């Protein structure tokens, strides 16, 4: 019996596998600071923006605390919560506080909006919704109030801030509460997956798995008690939240440092202050941050590792790492799904600047097949499938996706296109999913065009990427204007889908106006040839 159902467990010989390997320690997610934290209670677990630091023991307690509040409102064993929240300490005190309540966090970003929330909450059948007041100019209580109309199961709204009507996160609090260990084979969160579909699709990560892909991610990529671990991007994302993110540093017993934004203004402070030693970027950042050094006098000397990932860094960039940054770059390609591909520290700088890495597990199976579904030969190009220790055998509570998605003896499809060189290491090539990469921003092209034909100008929506110099791909979406009426320009449906509920970088760059969409035989809209007609 699993606590939760909607969910695809692995079959139980590979369970056994990952057992015997060592991978899957049977321990929660929760214990990897419950166990930092009883061996070095005083050292500087987290510190914020502005400056406030919190030791080991008392990220312990707090969580704790809160995990006994939440009971106190009935959030507990099973019941599924999204949070919404920025680069905070209150995000980190209330995951674990979440996992120690018997909770699943479901984790959204805070660019995420109504149509995002709406689904996600829905899906999950989420009890309860945590949001901050006003971020970036948003009032995120506002979205909090149309996703408990839209669904019914949300009890609570807890708020970092002023709560409004709501609850106020900081009186989540009572005297702690023995709570049960949950089984460490379960689900212990529910990550958001980039999409390929009309609709999100959440990613169940089990105990075993998580904590496996951060404790294994911070021995590949050397984080210890000295690491201090800049959080550059949304503690919401993989990247940052476990490879190894913020929990391999708090695993291993570094300091966490929040950033509240990528900029230098920000972030080149934080790293002088603080003194950090690593941090994860998308490529859009790591360029800016190559170029800023030019002009910013902070210390960034502490630096010894900038990991970029997201999308793919281009190896004339790559190669100014070491000069610009003064530190080592890994290249990390990476899924919230679960395959890691990662460069080692040590590997030769030609590695490091030319591929995106290699499998983080000994495990992780690979396979480069053609459109046939048919093995390539080595050294070409084809699509990559993946089966592992901590890789998903199937989306929550999505069986009609997972059929297409994953083979029958359990590949996952990435839908990347890769090159797998002699040595081991990928090199990505390109894409075989209908999902544009806008400077690490995942946009599902299904669910866009769905939300840009219910524009009553537009009758049909083909959404198209575009080569970018510094974003890699930009967002055009073609359309087929209603019979007898005018498609919408660019800035007015852009409008619409902000009102509509949908995050911003989802908005188009580029909106073409046309008659009818290219079709192959088969009668699929061939984004192929629409990439050659709007160039
Ligand atoms: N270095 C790279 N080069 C080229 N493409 C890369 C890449 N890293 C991810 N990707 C692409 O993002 C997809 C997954 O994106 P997701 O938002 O789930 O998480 C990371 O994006 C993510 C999660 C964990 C670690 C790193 C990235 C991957 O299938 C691939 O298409
Ligand atoms: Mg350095």
């Amino acid at each position: 019996s699993h606590m939760l159902d909607g969910w695809v467990p692995w079959p139980e010989s590979f369970a056994r596998r990952y057992r015997a390997a060592g991978y899957w320690e049977g321990r929660p997610l929760d214990r990897l600071l419950r166990e930092r934290a009883a061996a070095d209670p005083d050292r500087i677990a987290l510190v914020d923006a502005a400056g406030d630091r919190w030791t080991y023991a008392e990220l312990d307690r707090h969580a704790d605390r809160q995990a006994a509040g939440l009971r106190r409102l009935g959030i507990g064993a099973g019941d599924r919560v999204v949070v919404q929240l920025p680069n905070t300490d209150a995000f980190v005190v209330l995951f674990f506080a979440l996992l120690r309540a018997g909770a699943v966090p479901v984790l959204t970003l805070p660019a995420h909006r109504e149509s995002e929330i709406v689904h996600v909450a829905e899906t999950a059948g989420a009890t309860a919704y945590v949001i901050p007041d006003v971020l970036d100019g948003f009032d995120h209580r506002a979205l909090a109030r149309a996703a408990r109309k839209a669904v019914p199961s949300i009890e609570h709204v807890l708020v970092a801030g002023e709560a409004a009507e709501f609850t106020a996160l900081a009186d989540v609090d009572a005297a702690p509460v023995p709570l049960a260990e949950p089984d460490p084979g379960d689900v212990a969160l529910l990550l958001l997956s980039g999409g390929t579909t009309g609709k999100p699709k959440l990613i169940p990560r089990t105990h075993d798995d998580y904590t496996y892909n951060v404790r294994a991610s911070a021995e590949v990529c050397g984080f210890d008690s000295d690491t201090v671990y800049l959080v550059v991007l949304p503690t919401a994302h993989n990247f940052a939240l476990a490879c190894p993110g913020l929990l391999g540093t708090l695993m291993v017993g570094g300091t966490v440092v929040l950033a509240p934004t990528p900029s230098p203004e920000d972030a080149f402070e934080l790293i002088e202050r603080e003194k950090v030693t690593a941090t994860a970027v998308v490529p859009p950042v790591a360029l800016l941050w190559l170029d800023a050094v030019e002009w910013e006098d902070a210390d960034l000397s502490s630096l010894r590792l900038l990991q970029v990932g997201g999308s793919k860094l281009g190896a004339e960039p790559a190669a100014r790492v070491r000069p610009a940054l003064g530190c080592t770059l890994q290249q990390v390609f990476g899924m919230a799904e679960g395959l890691l591909n990662y460069t080692r520290l040590d590997d030769p700088s030609d590695l490091v600047i030319q591929t995106q890495g290699r499998p983080l597990s000994p495990d992780d199976e690979i396979r480069v097949v053609d459109e046939d579904g048919r093995d390539v030969a080595p050294g070409e190009t084809g699509e990559l499938l993946t089966r592992g220790p901590y890789t998903l055998r199937g989306y929550y509570r999505a069986p009609e996706h997972n059929a297409r998605t994953f083979s029958d003896d359990g590949f996952y499809r990435t839908g990347d296109l890769v090159r797998v060189l002699p040595s081991g290491h990928l090199v990505v090539e390109g894409r075989a999913k209908d999902q544009i990469n806008r400077g690490g921003d995942k946009i599902s092209a299904e669910e866009l065009e769905n939300h840009i034909m219910a524009h009553p100008g537009v009758h049909d929506a083909a959404v198209v990427g575009m080569p970018d110099a510094t974003m890699g791909e930009r967002t055009c979406a073609c359309l087929v204007p209603r019979a007898g009426r005018s498609a919408p320009a660019q800035r007015e449906l852009a409008a619409f889908l902000t009102d509509r509920g949908v995050a911003a970088y989802k908005l188009p760059d580029r909106v073409e106006v046309m008659d009818a969409f290219p079709r192959t035989s088969v009668g699929k809209t061939d984004k192929k040839e629409l990439g050659r007609r709007i160039a």
